[PDB]
């Protein structure tokens, strides 16, 4: 709807029928997610952070259902402290930054 | 304005005169920068993300000029790769993250 940038902008999601509570990170290229089992159709990936680089696993065209829409998009699985959805899922949802 | 997230929401802001091309990040709490001589009046903070932790030198009451908006803020200094604008100054400019 709108999100005031006062409280962190977390949302509960379903990353292929599996419930995960997520952050809307607009400083994120991607979306990450620890604690899920996507398949075996991954790709060894590296993503950098604010304190450095990690390795994720990259599963294409994952069903995802958040905010009352369905999206199939590209989820990485690595050790993210918080599960983040990036500019990649924000534009599927059809969010922006309104000033 | 408006920001769509097919491109990362980068723009130029002013930290007492010094422009730094920044990223508007709903995933940051606080606004972290690199390559800014602010003061010798700071408190060394530490913040973590993806890849862990960096140490910052948090500075308080710090005027910023971004997107034709003029504000005073808290931003840190540290070895952040890209200049990040956390929410702290996302709610000063008074942004929202809208569907």
């Amino acid at each position: 709807p709108q999100f005031s940038l006062w409280k962190r902008p977390v949302v509960t999601a379903y990353i292929e029928g599996q419930p995960v509570e997520v952050l809307l990170d607009t400083g994120a290229d991607d979306s990450i997610v620890a604690g899920i089992e996507l398949g075996n159709n991954y790709s060894p990936k590296i993503v950098g952070g604010i304190g450095g680089f990690i390795n994720t696993l990259e599963y294409k065209n994952v069903e995802i259902e958040v905010l009352n829409k369905k999206v199939r998009a590209t989820i990485m699985t690595g050790d993210t402290p918080i599960n983040i959805f990036g500019r990649n899922i924000l534009t599927a949802l059809g969010m922006s930054l309104n000033l």
